[PDB]
C-alpha cells in the first residue's frame, strides 16, 4: 500500500479455462522481484497449500532489477510444472499516475511477448500492479483505453487483468468506467481486479457492495491483492473469502513472504519453503472457504447434543453446495428436523457442510453424527488451534435409504479448547453424477 506517512477466455462475470470450464482463482502472490534466488522454493512452496493460481511480482526496470525474458519464461515454467495458473504483473508503476510509467509497462509486456503468446491457457496479463494511485476513474480509464489496443496489437492474446484505481482500493473505478475499458479490447478477453485492503474491504458491506458494482457490470473480478489488517484499519478477510465463494470470485492473499517490516503481519509464511506458516497463512491455507477447502485446479492440467436443527440452521453454512443448506422435517435421525443441501455430483466431488464457530470441546473425547443423501462417502472432522488443524476419521459409505454414524475420537486431537470448525467431509465415488441432497443431524459429543 502507500506509506503509511486457445486459453482462458472472459464471459460476462466468468473466467473460463480453455477446456470451458469456469475458473476460480484461488492463491496467492509472491513477490519475485525483490527475491529473485527464492523462485523455485517459493513456487514449490505455494503449489503445496493446493493453490490453483499465483501472482507474481516482475520488474520492468522501473525501481527494481528487471526481470529478463529468460527468467520470465523460467517462472512460467515454474508455474506450470507444478499445475498452477500464472498472473503475472509488472510492479514498477505502483502508485504511479504518470503515462509514462504505465507505457513502460506495457512496452515491457511487448518486449517479453515470445514468452507469453502461445501460453494463453496458463499464462494472464495483469497489466500493472496498482497504476494510478489516484481515486480519479476517467483517468483511469483514459490510461487502460490507450494500453490495451497496443498489447493487442504486438500479438498478445493472453486474457488481461485490470487494477482499479486508488492502489486497486478504489473499485468505483471499475463500476464506472470498466465497461468502457473493456469495450476498448478488440478481443473482449479483459478482467478486472481490486485489492482489498482498509478502505475497499473494511467491513462485510463495503466488501459485498464493492464486489457487487463490479459484477453487475457484467464484468469478470478478481480480488488480486487483500490481507487480514492493513496500514490504517482492519481488513473483513472473512467476508471476503465466504462472499467469494458464493458469487464465484476470485481472490489471491498478499503475500508469502518477504513483507517491509510495516508489513510484515502480511507474510503467509515463516519460510520460504512453506513448511511453516503463519496465522495469517494458515487462515488462507486451512481456514474456511480456504485453499484447502474451495482451491480446483485449473482443467487444463487435470453425552450431548451440540445440534439438533429443530428450530434452525444452528449457524451452519457449506460449500460446493447447488442450494441450501436449510432445516427440514423431511428427514432426521433425532427429533424431526435435519440440516439439508443440495449438491451437484460428479466424479469423486467433495462437498461440505459446516459450523464455523470458536468453542472448547475440552475434556469430549468423542464426536459423531448422522448423515446420509437422497454413492458416496463421508467423513467428520474439526479444526483446531490459530493454524486451523484438520483432524478427521476415515471415510466411510454412506446411503440414502437410512443414517450413517460418522465419527471421530478425540482423545488424541491437540488445542481442543480452540474448535474453530465442525463439519462433514461428504465425497462422491468415481462414477458419481447427477443431482442429489445430502442431510447431517444428532451432532454429538461426549
Ligand atoms: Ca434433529
Ligand atoms: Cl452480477
Ligand atoms: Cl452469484
Ligand atoms: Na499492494
Ligand atoms: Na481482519
Amino acid at each position: 500500500g502507500r506509506p503509511a506517512n486457445s486459453g482462458f477466455y472472459v464471459s460476462g462475470t466468468t473466467l473460463y479455462d480453455a477446456n470451458g470450464n469456469p475458473f476460480v482463482m484461488r492463491g496467492i502472490n509472491h513477490g519475485h522481484a525483490w527475491y529473485k534466488d527464492q523462485a523455485t522454493t517459493a513456487i514449490e512452496g505455494i503449489a503445496n497449500t493446493g493453490a490453483n493460481t499465483v501472482r507474481i511480482v516482475l520488474s520492468d526496470g522501473g525501481q527494481w532489477t528487471k526481470d529478463d525474458i529468460q527468467t520470465v519464461r523460467n517462472l512460467i515454467s515454474l508455474a506450470e510444472d507444478n499445475n498452477l495458473v500464472a498472473v503475472l504483473e509488472v510492479h514498477d508503476a505502483t502508485g504511479y499516475d504518470s503515462i509514462a510509467s504505465l507505457n513502460r509497462a506495457v512496452d515491457y509486456w511487448i518486449e517479453m511477448r515470445s514468452a507469453l503468446i502461445g501460453k494463453e491457457d496458463t499464462v494472464i496479463i495483469n497489466i500493472a500492479n496498482e497504476w494510478f494511485g489516484s481515486w480519479d476513474g476517467a483517468a483511469w480509464a483514459d490510461g487502460y483505453k490507450q494500453a490495451i489496443p497496443r498489447l493487442r496489437n504486438a500479438g498478445l492474446n493472453n486474457t488481461l487483468m485490470i487494477d482499479a484505481a486508488g492502489w486497486g482500493q478504489f473499485p468505483q473505478s471499475i463500476h464506472d468506467y470498466g465497461r468502457e475499458v473493456f469495450n476498448a479490447d478488440p478481443q473482449r478477453n479483459t478482467m478486472f481486479s481490486i485489492h482489498m485492503y482498509e478502505y475497499a474491504g473494511g467491513n462485510a458491506s463495503q466488501v459485498r457492495t464493492n464486489i457487487d458494482r463490479v459484477l453487475n457490470q457484467d464484468l469478470a473480478l478478481v480480488i488480486g491483492e487483500f490481507g487480514h489488517r492493513h496500514t490504517n484499519g482492519d481488513v473483513d478477510e472473512s467476508t471476503i473469502m465466504s462472499y467469494s465463494e458464493q458469487r464465484g470470485v476470485g481472490w489471491l492473499a498478499w503475500s508469502w513472504k518477504g513483507n517491509g517490516p510495516e508489513w510484515e503481519y502480511l507474510d503467509l509464511s515463516n519460510d520460504w519453503a512453506g513448511n511453516n506458516l503463519t496465522a495469517w497463512g494458515n487462515t488462507i491455507v486451512n481456514g474456511p472457504y480456504g485453499l484447502r477447502e474451495t482451491s480446483k485446479l485449473s482443467t487444463v492440467f487435470t453425552p450431548t447434543t451440540l445440534y439438533d436443527f429443530e428450530e434452525s440452521t444452528q449457524g451452519w453454512t457449506g460449500s460446493s453446495l447447488s442450494r441450501g443448506p436449510w432445516t427440514v422435517t423431511e428427514w432426521s435421525s433425532k427429533g424431526n428436523h435435519s440440516l439439508k443441501a443440495d449438491i451437484q455430483m460428479s466424479s469423486n466431488s467433495q462437498h461440505y457442510l459446516h459450523v464455523i464457530q470458536n468453542r472448547s470441546l475440552q475434556q469430549n473425547s468423542r464426536i459423531q453424527a448422522t448423515v446420509k443423501h437422497a454413492g458416496m462417502t463421508a467423513r467428520l472432522y474439526v479444526k483446531t488451534g490459530h493454524g486451523y488443524t484438520w483432524y478427521s476419521g476415515s471415510f466411510v459409505p454412506i446411503n440414502g435409504s437410512s443414517g450413517t454414524t460418522l465419527s471421530l475420537d478425540l482423545s488424541n486431537v491437540q488445542n481442543l479448547s480452540q474448535v474453530r470448525e465442525i463439519g462433514v467431509q461428504f465425497q462422491s465415488e468415481s462414477n458419481s453424477s447427477g443431482q442429489t441432497s445430502i442431510y447431517i443431524d444428532n451432532v454429538i459429543v461426549e
